[PDB]
């Protein structure tokens, strides 16, 4: 049956967003196998959790700047 509207302009210019705890977490897991997604790197993706090629590098962005602070903080957090 037809379960998917095809209507993107019957929406206005603005919406949040997010990802599936599964996406983020594939596509962060491709962060691991690799750490610069290119081109032919990103689909393998792509094909995962359809986080189409270029959108997939333009998650990276948000997460390689933040990918720095989990570093920073990571440890157990406190005082051993």
């Amino acid at each position: 049956g037809s379960h998917m509207s095809d209507g993107l302009p019957n929406k206005k210019r603005k919406r949040r967003v997010l990802f599936t705890k599964a996406q983020t977490y594939e596509l962060e897991r491709r962060f691991r196998q690799q750490r610069y997604l290119s081109a032919p790197e990103r689909e393998h993706l792509t094909s995962l959790i359809r986080l189409t090629p270029t959108q997939v590098k333009i998650w990276f962005q948000n997460h390689r700047y933040k990918t720095k602070r989990a570093q920073n903080e990571k440890g157990y957090e406190g005082h051993p």
